[PDB]
């Protein structure tokens, strides 16, 4: 059970997603972009991603690890940098703040999970 629990990352990521939805900085990134308002979004972005999608994928049981979750969240940020490239944009700034918040918090979730992995593989 609790030390080196390889399932513990799920509730941790659920809690982090909760913090992210609270942050005013996540507002542009909560829901999928709308095609008909930004008709060019798909001209620029190959693989859309948003935090409601990540939260539903996690709820569905479709991430095998926290690294898979982290990949999808990092796609949100990389997509924002491609679509809104200008450092003058407030949206750019928001993206950067929220990325840094995510990367701070996910850090321990990842390290703990990989520790757990390393322990159970060794024993
Ligand atoms: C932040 C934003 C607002 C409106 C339209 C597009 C975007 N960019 C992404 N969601 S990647």
């Amino acid at each position: 059970s609790m030390s080196y629990d390889i399932q513990a990352w799920k509730k941790q990521c659920e809690e982090l997603l909760n913090l992210i939805f609270q942050c005013e900085d996540s507002e542009p990134f909560r829901q999928p972009v709308d095609l008909l308002e930004y008709p060019d979004y798909r001209d620029i972005i190959d693989t859309p991603m948003d935090f409601a999608t990540v939260r539903e994928t996690l709820e569905a049981g479709n991430y095998e690890s926290p690294m898979e979750l982290c990949k999808d969240v990092r796609l949100i940020f990389s997509n924002s940098k491609a679509y809104t490239p200008s450092k003058r944009s407030r949206i750019y700034s928001m993206s950067l703040r929220l990325s840094a918040f995510f990367e701070e918090h996910i850090s321990s979730v990842l390290s703990d999970y990989k520790s757990a992995l390393r322990f159970h593989k060794r024993n």
